[PDB]
């Protein structure tokens, strides 16, 4: 499913992401915009042979199993394909583990490149939350 911006903002708020590990909701929405374009089925291959999966582009080296990635640790204990459903729950639950691990949101490249340090509240303005 491709979420609308405000639709995803409400869904992320419903999943308790607002200020999760201190990251305001706008951070999460901005991350999803530039990671997946709000598309729950997005997949993108990386240089190290890993692939990023779903709405938050969770990586197959450390977080989920896709059977083709070197150095696989599968820390969310899930097939990567399970992070591609229309509901954001599995992605959120894995993201909560990732963002708690010590590096915060710096795990997400598109978030670092496009969202970090910016006025991320722009991403939730005008949304019914
Ligand atoms: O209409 S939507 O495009 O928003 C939609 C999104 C999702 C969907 O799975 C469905 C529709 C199909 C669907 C329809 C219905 S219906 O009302 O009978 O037509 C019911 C369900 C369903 O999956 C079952 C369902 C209901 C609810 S609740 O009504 O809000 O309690 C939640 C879910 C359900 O599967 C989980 C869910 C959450 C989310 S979230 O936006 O990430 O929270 C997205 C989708 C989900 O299926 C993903
Ligand atoms: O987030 S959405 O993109 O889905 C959206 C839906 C609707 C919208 O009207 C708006 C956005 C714009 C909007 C945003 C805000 S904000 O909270 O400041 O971001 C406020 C309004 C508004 O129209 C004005 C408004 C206020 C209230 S209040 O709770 O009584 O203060 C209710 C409404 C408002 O329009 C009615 C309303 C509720 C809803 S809701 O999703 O059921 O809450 C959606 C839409 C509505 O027009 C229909």
């Amino acid at each position: 499913k491709v979420f609308g911006r405000c639709e995803l903002a409400a869904a992320m708020k419903r999943h308790g992401l607002d200020n999760y590990r201190g990251y305001s909701l706008g951070n999460w929405v901005c991350a999803a915009k530039f990671e997946s374009n709000f598309n729950t089925q997005a997949t993108n291959r990386n240089t190290d042979g890993s692939t990023d999966y779903g709405i938050l582009q969770i990586n197959s080296r450390w977080w989920c199993n896709d059977g083709r990635t070197p150095g696989s640790r599968n820390l969310c204990n899930i097939p990567c394909s399970a992070l591609l459903s229309s509901d954001i729950t599995a992605s959120v639950n894995c993201a909560k583990k990732i963002v708690s691990d010590g590096n915060g949101m710096n795990a997400w490249v598109a978030w670092r490149n496009r969202c970090k340090g910016t006025d991320v509240q722009a991403w939730i303005r005008g949304c019914r939350l």
